[PDB]
DNA sequence: AATAAATGGAAGTGGG
DNA sequence: TCCCACTTCCATTTA
């Protein structure tokens, strides 16, 4: 059952989505999402988890939003923008 | 207004 | 029982 930041980090490595995700400065971990092409991951990221609805962006950042305090996925001030923690990356 | 994004509480679902 | 790790729904705010 994988996390939704493994999820992504992957896909990062991957490049299977780079018109969707990518990083701005992968040595400090920061990526962003593209505005016109971000449905598409968060589609594939409910059918990886084989949830009941369709996912959308929204509810794939709401879940992000939660990392915030726990810290494994920060949100950065710009738009769409996010930033994995030294230990997410070291993983 | 139209569009997009952000904020984030609250309740529901999984699989322990 | 009761937390995990989200998912879903909704109202509101900012640009």
């Amino acid at each position: 059952k994988i996390r939704l930041y493994q999820f992504l980090l992957d896909l990062l490595r991957s490049g299977d989505m780079k018109d969707s995700i990518w990083w701005v400065d992968k040595d400090k971990g920061t990526f962003q999402f593209s505005s016109k092409h971000k449905e598409a991951l968060a589609h594939r990221w409910g059918i990886q988890k084989g949830n009941r609805k369709k996912m959308t962006y929204q509810k794939m950042a709401r879940a992000l939003r939660n990392y915030g305090k726990t810290g494994e996925v920060k949100k950065v001030k710009k738009k769409l923008t996010y930033q994995f923690s030294g230990e997410v990356l070291g993983r």
